[PDB]
């Protein structure tokens, strides 16, 4: 297994797959609650998607053609799946943390669940303001998430290779800072152009609601490096058992609040601001 | 390997990769026949694709721009690859069932071969009638297939974890029933609108051929849960050796018959029904 | 591990992951140089992409909407990542050749790094001439690369299964010959139509530069089967230590020269040839 040491590493193997769970009761309860709320948000958003009329309220299957409107749905849907298998683990009492086979887009690994969620989510949110460079942000966050997965892989491995985890941490943090700066800049410029093009709208309160939602949604990603630093992978100011509840509340804020905000926006928007958004998505 | 038991599980490991095959002569012959017919259907469909003129029969490389017309080709092509490696296993006499490394889109695992085939196939068939919600059905079937792969992973594992296989079976069956119901509903509504918009067509017999093909193609997926139930993973009314021939005949019906039906449709369709399909794909 | 033999195979396992490196100083230096030049080319191309004006030189974020112009960027970007982890291995002195977990699009395996690079690269280059059958070439090269990965998997395995490596070699070479022939034919026909439609251009020297670039770029892929034949996987006229430098120079020619050629083309093209390319992309 390892040279010079009789200890063996169970990460990425079926041997660690059959090990008993290292979680406690509160982690299982948090997983259950997160799965329940993800499922009910997915059901509610799908119910709204089935009864989703167009802006003119006469087009029947508007979501059937403008399928990107349902895009967040899929992400939220996958989030439910991203936890459902863990619930199965919570049923069986066996180890599930970074063990077993590696499959893209599943919650069997800590950061690999975000492969199909995070780039689509950021693409959808910047598409809602018709911001340019749609593919670029998704590619950047995909690369950062892959770096995070590989850093977590080095974290559990041989302690002689512990130094690479900090290097990949620095890599991911540098690209995340760059991505956050560029997305904040483009969002600020785009919404400034929208505001200077927002004359005689009649939805100023709705405009305030949407600007508050998008600014909070842009600034929410400050959780990831703080959470990584406070867990034992970084400075270790918290223990492992309280990391799972943190990840649950963070990705609930990321997904369910996003779905609720989009649902509340779609029941209050009007058509002239819509056509001004299409006008904005030109230059 | 496993606590309390000296037995070891060879699934997902190189140890089970080097094991001798568990198949018999008839399974090898069925694999050979299925690979041969898949290869000849792929060759025939590619030959038709090279000599594929437009509806006006003057556009030379119509398939070169409307590349989605070749889409089924790719699926059928991958199906050939999906069996070709198994033929190599049939050459070497070593174990190939759910062993070795896991790679997306290959036939080394029982259900993982359908990753690149089934969503593209369903998208192509519902696109042929210009049905809405194109991405949604593909995402649903992708999630169901991933659930099936993971259920098959639990099936071979530790018998103390056998209960999760039935839970994932219920999950996959519930979402498959939902998908089948919604796709049947949308197909029925879409073709009802086509029929009430099909006046003075001149291709009523061709219309009967295409409706028979699409209805049979919509109802063919009843094979999957019945096949899973009759094999030892479910009720076990059949043995393992006769499961491979069942999967061969089922995916041949799924792919080669689809290609033959599309080829026969493209040599008999006319242009006014074509433009009425574009008219249908509006509301 | 293996029946009848006490030897064990370290491929695809964490046991071979923790093994010491089999590389020497020159391989590490070549990896460092290749990573450095890939990083600087990515930085330069990103700097050009940020300051990328439209053909009329008044559209500010032309790349923000015509995002496919940045497509090669992403490939080159991934190439940097495709080597960066190897640099980490070169830091740690542990084995990295075809060991550890298998992840799509990474350089941990010899041919798996090209999953996200080669089809996008060929799609971008044939899109630059507006050639038809865009998806088909990408699918063909994806299948060939997957076959190469699996052949390399058989190469390291049990010597009783060495015969399958030659079969997959023949498969990959046959499909590569077919792909090369068809891409050469379509490129020749397309550029012949461009030349017979190139009247009063004013950029004949620029036309010569671009034709030389595209012909060299079309003929560069002759490196892959020659490199595979000369390494010990084939005829073995060279040793393992000199294969890494060959792969470095080959993929540098594939990626950095492509980026430099595209950058030099974008600083010299004019608008009438541009609109003639859009006219060409019709029939």
């Amino acid at each position: 297994h390892a040279p010079g040491t009789d200890q063996m590493f169970y990460v990425g193997t079926m041997d660690g797959w059959y090990l008993d769970t290292k979680l406690n009761s509160v982690a299982i309860g948090a997983h259950w609650s997160c799965f329940i709320v993800l499922t009910i948000t997915t059901f509610y958003l799908g119910y709204e998607s089935w009864t989703s009329r167009g802006p003119s309220k006469r087009t029947s299957f508007y979501a059937g053609y403008q399928e990107e409107q349902n895009l967040a749905l899929f992400v939220n849907f996958f989030a439910m799946l991203s936890y459902f298998g863990k619930i199965v683990a919570d049923t069986l009492g066996h180890n599930f943390g970074d063990v077993g086979p590696f499959i893209i887009g599943f919650g069997n690994y800590r950061y690999a669940d975000y492969m199909l969620t995070c780039p689509m989510l950021v693409y959808d949110l910047l598409y809602q303001l018709r911001a340019p460079y749609r593919v670029s942000c998704s590619a950047i966050i995909f690369a950062i998430l892959m770096s995070g997965v590989l850093a977590e892989f080095y974290a559990e491995g041989d302690p002689r290779l512990r130094n690479g985890a900090y290097a990949w941490y620095g890599f991911g943090c540098f690209w995340f800072i760059f991505a956050y700066s560029i997305v904040m800049s483009i969002v600020a410029k785009q919404y400034s152009r929208l505001a200077q093009l927002a004359q005689d709208t009649g939805a100023e309160h709705s405009l305030h609601v949407l600007k508050f939602a998008v600014f909070t949604f842009s600034m929410l990603w400050i959780l990831f490096p703080l959470v990584w630093a406070i867990c034992p992978r970084g400075f270790g100011w918290i223990d492992d058992n309280w990391t799972e509840v943190a990840h649950c509340v963070c990705d609930i804020v990321a997904k369910s609040c996003y779905g609720f905000a989009l649902a509340r926006f779609r029941k209050t928007y009007d058509e002239e601001l819509f056509r001004l958004l299409e006008q904005l998505g030109h230059d």
